[PDB]
Formats: structure tokens, C-alpha cells, sequence
DNA sequence: GACCCTCCCCTTAGGGGAGGGTC
DNA sequence: GACCCTCCCCTTAGGGGAGGGTC
């Protein structure tokens, strides 16, 4: 009233820094009512402190400082539009989030799976839960054959869907008495999905079902070439031993366990047959 | 396999833009197999395109560059905990997201008030529902001496717990036969909160407290000098001549209408009295 | 003729000083 | 001796070209 404050007075008054007021200024959002013409000092009136309650607010919400302009322009009825949108915009974040803490839940419980697995090069009976996944004909593709690339276009729809991509491959094939790697090759390659979310426009060459829910002969085990093979053959001989009878295609799943650029890398290899009890 | 992929091709098989793959290379967190020491090509192997997964991954929530490259150099059990810290960081946002899109609300609420308010200038008895607040006594403080540094103190408390800082300034006085605007001070200088959470700290000179519920001769208008003591006696007239009784000090709300640097300023006024039916 | 490469500029909202006057 | 001012540099994660070789 009748004088002016200095910008550090401004500053602890309305709890904003100097440098903030300064830029404000620059950006011609809240200028100075009078700037001492010699020594370019920036002086305040306590009327105008007001207009530092609207942007404080909305930078608070994390309103653009260029968003901020166009709203101290609007009237109230525009305003309190605007508010509406804010809440739109939440609950959105807030579906998006209560999303995302859902999956990382699954991602966690698959993690603390294949960590706490009984044994591994032994194979074991267990009773599994079900497993959504999407997957596609292996058109020529074998153990000795496949790719990265080769989920190529499965891992984009994934990654439409769940947002997060999938850390572990998959693929299934036929429960035969093998002989030798090169005489398997794969029928289906999959990836494992997270979200419920309907994924965009799915092309009809993707198939969206799931590792049934059951009974299954399963043996984990880190991966080498050699022992691929061998451990596949163990599994073999279990079902035939038991005499049990198996009731679908032998899934795989590979999952890497580092990450590490520096370290050698080594995979977790999962290969389980569902059987009639 | 036992050939290189294009920055090109990796982009497009990845999802991933070459922009975004060569600054991975400089920042050291994914950089390609094999560069053209000539033609300074970049080129990368099938096999380490898995690396693409945990980068992905950790980038759609949000993780910086600089945490992946400690993120691909730990353990699963450790990946483990890295993702419950994510949970307790999602469960954060989910609260104040939805405690945010509660006070965008009640702001809307009272937004909408006295956008559809009866008429201005003339009383009316309404029935007003609890609105809380914090005040302060206003030692030496009138209508013709108040400054908006005056709520200094109680803006910062107020802000530290709404995170929003108030748009509205409150004020309360003695119901008395008044003769000139000289003759009044102000009893409190109060501020309305927004929060249910527990405000940092609160000093002694704080009272939080409520404008209670009940019956209210109320009457607003927009701000002028001149119209501000007339409205006053406005009001107090009409208690009188419905020989009503007070049973609260008057109380007085200013909000202003536009936050417009460039137009006129005005405020809206708001004095109502609690009264015995 | 597509592909890829290396600069170089630009973006949010200020925080950190440095060098140097001003209340 | 506090206060304030004007540069100037720095920060996330790349997107946009420009000028110019390369598959
Ligand atoms: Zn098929
Ligand atoms: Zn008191």
C-alpha cells in the first residue's frame, strides 16, 4: 500500500523463490507493477500478489507456465471448465496407475516363481495356474532356428497392450520320442500377457489363448545347448516310466536372468506337459 | 545369427527410434555389437536385442536412463525389490491423485456457489452448510488497513497442507450498529483449507476451526468502497426489521473474479450473519 | 535412391554461481 | 554488509533438420 515490495520481499511473503519471480517476469506471466529504471530492481504492490495465488495453484497441478497465461484470460464459467478437464485428466492417471500397479504385482508374483522353484535338471509334478498368452504359427522354426526377431511382431502387440514389454519367450511343439534336436521344430511361438485391456485392432495371424489351468510334468533348468536336449529327453522318460498320458504340447519358456551387458549371459529354460493326473 | 542388423532395422523390429537407439549408444546403455570403423555404421546381433526388453520396460514407467544402467547390473532378487519400491511409489501418487481430484471437486463445488447466487446487492436467509478454515487474530486489523500480506503466514500453513493456496480471503467482526467504515476491525483474518490431512507443524497463533452450519442472512455483491459499507448496513437493516438475533460475528468473504493482469480488477464480497431461525 | 552418420539447435522451469552494483 | 541484477551454464530424452557420405 502506498510502496512497493522488493522481489525478496515478494519472495518469503508469497513463498516463491527469486529466481521463479524473475523468470515469471521474463515469460511475462507476473511482471513487476514498477522497475527502478537505474538500477532495473523489481518492486511489487501488495494488490497485486493476488495473481500469485492463480499460479500457484495451477503449478501445483502441474499446469504449462504458457497454459497458465491463457487461464488467467478466462472467466469463471471458463474455469471451472477447466477444472473439469483436470479431473478427467486424473482420473485417468489414476486408472492408468491402479493399471500398472496390478501388473507389476503379476510381474512380481512370476518373478518369485521361477525363484523359489524346487529343483532344477529334476522334474517334478505340479499343479499350475492358468497363463493368458498370444500366440502365432511357427512357420518353419525350430530351437536350432529361432530368432529374437522372430517375436518381433508379437512383442509390438504386447507392448500396444500391456505397455510393458515381455521378458520371456515362448514356444510349444509336439511331445514325441526325439532323437536328436533337429528333429523338433516348434508349432507355436508365444508371449505371456499382462494386461486385460483390449489390445488395438489384433491382425487375424494372432491367437489369444492360454497355457490351461492343470496338472503338468515340468523341469527347469539354465540353459545350454547340451543340456536343452538331454533335460527335454528326461522329461520324456518320466511321462513314459509313470506311463502317464499327456493331454497337450510340451510349452517352453526361456527367461534371461541378468540383463547384464557384462556379464555372460545365461537364460532360464521352463519346458512342462500337461497329463490326466 | 552370424550376421549384423541396421540401426534401421533394429529400429523397426525393437519399436524403437534410431534416434533414440544411437543416444543409448552414447549414454552407454545399449550400445550396438559392432560399429564400421570407416563408414561409422552401427550394427547389432540378434542376441542382444533381449537387452531392449528391460530398457523398454523400465522406460514405460518412467525410470531415468541413468537408473536403468544400475537396473541391468543387479540380481532378480534384487530386480525384485526394485519393483516393490515402485509399488510404494505407485501407492503415493494413487493417493495424492485421488486426494487431488477430491479438492478439484470441492473447489468446483464452491466455484459453482457463487456463480448462481440469488442477486447481488439484496439479503437473503439461506441455510449454509460447515465450511472449515484457519484463522488468526487480527491484531490492529480493519477493512481500510488489511493488505494481502496480512495472510502471509496463513496462506503458507494452508498451502503446506491443500498443496492449493487459497483463492478466497475471509474476515470477521462484531455485529454492531455501525456508523462509518472507521468504526469497525476485523476479529479474525481467516483462510479457507481445502484438505483432511494433518498440516505440517501448526503453530499457536493458528486456529482451525469452522464457520458453522446453520441459518445465515446472507448478501453479496461485487466490491467498491462506497458499496462495501452500504451493503453492510444493508444487512444489519434487515436483521433489525425482522427483529432477528445473531448468534455469530459477521462474517466476510472476498474472492476476486478474474486474475487478469490486463483487465480491471474486481472481487466478489460475501458477508453473512448466523441467526436463531 | 533408401539408409545411416555427425554435428547443431531446441525444449521445461528454473537452480547455481560469477562478476558487480545498490539499500 | 545484506539485497538485487544480468549474464552464462546445466539438466531429460531425444526430435528436427542440414550437409554429406554409403548399401
Ligand atoms: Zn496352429
Ligand atoms: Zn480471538
Amino acid at each position: 500500500k502506498e510502496s512497493y515490495y522488493s522481489i525478496g520481499e515478494v519472495s518469503k511473503l508469497a513463498n516463491v523463490s527469486i529466481k521463479a519471480l524473475r523468470y515469471y517476469d521474463k515469460i511475462d506471466l507476473f511482471k513487476p507493477a514498477y522497475v527502478d529504471p537505474d538500477t532495473s530492481y523489481r518492486y511489487y504492490t501488495d494488490s497485486q500478489l493476488i495473481h500469485l495465488d492463480l499460479i500457484k495453484s495451477l503449478k501445483y497441478i502441474g499446469t504449462p507456465l504458457e497454459e497458465m497465461k491463457k487461464a488467467q484470460d478466462l472467466e469463471m464459467e471458463e474455469l471451472f471448465a477447466f477444472y473439469t478437464e483436470q479431473e478427467r485428466q486424473i482420473r485417468e492417471k489414476l486408472d492408468f496407475l491402479s493399471a500398472l500397479e496390478q501388473t507389476i504385482s503379476l510381474v512380481k508374483k512370476r518373478m518369485k516363481r521361477q525363484m523359489e522353484y524346487p529343483a532344477l535338471g529334476e522334474v517334478f509334478v505340479l499343479d499350475e495356474e492358468e497363463i493368458r498368452i498370444i500366440q502365432t504359427e511357427a512357420e518353419g522354426i525350430g530351437p536350432e532356428n529361432v530368432l529374437n526377431a522372430s517375436y518381433s511382431k508379437l512383442k509390438k502387440f504386447i507392448e500396444s497392450a500391456d505397455g510393458f514389454t515381455n521378458n520371456s519367450y515362448g514356444a510349444t511343439f509336439s511331445f514325441q520320442p526325439y532323437t536328436s534336436i533337429d528333429e523338433m521344430t516348434y508349432r507355436h511361438i508365444f508371449t505371456p500377457v499382462l494386461t486385460n485391456k483390449q489390445i488395438s485392432s489384433i491382425t487375424p495371424d494372432m491367437e489369444i489363448t492360454t497355457i490351461p489351468k492343470g496338472r503338468y510334468a515340468c523341469i527347469a533348468y539354465n540353459f545350454s545347448p547340451e543340456h536343452y536336449f538331454l533335460n527335454l529327453q528326461k522329461l520324456i522318460k518320466y511321462i513314459a516310466d509313470r506311463q502317464l498320458t499327456v493331454v497337450s504340447d510340451v510349452y517352453q519358456l526361456i527367461i534371461p536372468i541378468h540383463y547384464s551387458p557384462k556379464k555372460q549371459e545365461e537364460y532360464r529354460v521352463e519346458m512342462k506337459i500337461r497329463i490326466l493326473d
